[PDB]
């Protein structure tokens, strides 16, 4: 289907995961899935993008801001200086933009799950466990819906699906 009504104000939450849910260490994604990047770009494009400051962080800087959304930081620095983005003070500011993407990090995800009315989740077959240190995806409840895509190999061989979950 891949149809998902949106109200008043749609927040939507969009990460990618292992198996075990680690989405994050060292400051990194622990992998490399170009269908991912495809994918997180084009539900992304056109939209108002929210991060916390470890995430603004974690992209490549020549990519920053990601080009062709508003780039929103999250964080308590209020001297904090993302070129090219708007830093902001909370969560409620944060999600004040009628249609929002949460795209990152682990902090962030915990905080915005109770507004959110969408989850685009890919998982990406990969055993590796949780170690200290690491950002963690959320654990997504049964008021969650939705598709689940099926099995796909990227050319490099990594196995990945995608999750498209919503709730009212
Ligand atoms: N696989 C994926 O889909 C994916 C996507 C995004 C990120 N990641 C990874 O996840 C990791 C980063 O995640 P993370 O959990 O460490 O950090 P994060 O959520 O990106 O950022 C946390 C920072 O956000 C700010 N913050 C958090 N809550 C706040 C609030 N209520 N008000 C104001 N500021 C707030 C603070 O910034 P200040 O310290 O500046 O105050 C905090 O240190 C990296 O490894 C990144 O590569 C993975
Ligand atoms: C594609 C990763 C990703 N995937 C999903 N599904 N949700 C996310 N929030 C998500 O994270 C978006 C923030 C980090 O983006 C990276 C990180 C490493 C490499 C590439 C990118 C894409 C953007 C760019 N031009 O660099």
């Amino acid at each position: 289907s891949g149809l998902v009504p949106r109200g008043s104000h749609m927040v939507g939450l969009i990460w990618a995961q292992a198996t075990s849910g680690v989405i994050g260490r060292g400051g990194d994604i622990p992998w490399r899935l170009p269908e991912d990047q495809a994918h997180f770009r084009e539900i992304t494009m056109g939209h108002t993008i929210v991060m916390g400051r470890r995430t603004w962080d974690s992209l490549p800087a020549k990519v920053r801001p990601l080009p062709g959304r508003r780039n929103v930081v999250l964080s308590r620095q209020a001297d904090f200086m993302a070129s090219g983005a708007e830093v902001v003070g909370s969560l409620e500011e944060a999600l004040t933009s009628p249609e929002t993407w949460v795209i990152g990090g682990g902090q962030v995800y915990a905080l915005a799950l109770p507004y959110a009315t969408r989850c685009e989740v890919t998982e990406v077959d990969i055993g590796l466990p949780r170690e200290a240190g690491d950002a963690l995806a959320p654990v997504l409840d049964e008021t969650w819906r939705g598709e689940t895509g099926e099995w796909r190999f990227s050319r490099s061989g990594l196995r990945y699906r995608l999750y498209s979950y919503h709730r009212s």
